[PDB]
């Protein structure tokens, strides 16, 4: 594994979160506001090699989505709507993958609390896994033609990022 620590990139991130000192946890500083305004940050490294792997803690939040994204992906444009993003995101039930506006269902085990993201940039995929349950939940293949940078980002509640890891033993 390549995989080095990083953490949130200040200039790249919403002025509407609350980020802690180390840059590793965001939140939003029974009726529901369903306004599609999403909350975006990136982190603070680009990578084009090497075989990475971070993880991400969502907690109670219910609406996320998290990946990867060329510069090229507008500022706050990091939910796999355009050419440059891709994202694995949940709304309430609904999971999906989804880049360049085009979605795949994913089948989640219950209660996904945890998302381990693997970048493997030198042999074209990026593959989400559930690590509760030591499984993987999607692959995109893909011959990236940029750097790519993390992002990540909310409608509700908070995330925190844990990079700089040692693969797991399920990879």
């Amino acid at each position: 594994m390549n995989s080095q620590p990083f953490k949130l990139d200040p200039k790249m991130t919403h002025k509407k979160l609350k980020i802690s000192n180390d840059g590793l946890q965001m939140e939003k500083d029974p009726e529901r506001f369903s306004g599609t305004g999403c909350y975006g940050a990136a982190g603070n490294i680009f990578i084009d090699s090497g075989c990475h792997y971070w993880e991400v803690v969502m907690g109670s939040s219910t609406w996320y989505a998290i990946g990867i994204a060329y510069k090229s992906a507008p500022k706050n444009e990091w939910i796999g709507k355009n050419a440059s993003s891709w994202v694995f995101s949940r709304c309430n039930s609904n999971f999906v993958v989804r880049h360049n506006n085009k979605e795949m269902l994913v089948d989640v085990p219950p209660h996904l609390k945890r998302l381990g993201v693997l970048l493997d940039y030198d042999n074209n995929m990026l593959s989400f896994y559930d690590p509760a349950n030591s499984l993987h939940l999607h692959t995109f293949d893909v011959t990236f033609i940029l750097p790519v940078c993390p992002t990540f980002t909310i409608w509700n509640k908070s995330l925190m990022i844990l990079s700089g890891l040692p693969a797991p033993d399920f990879i």
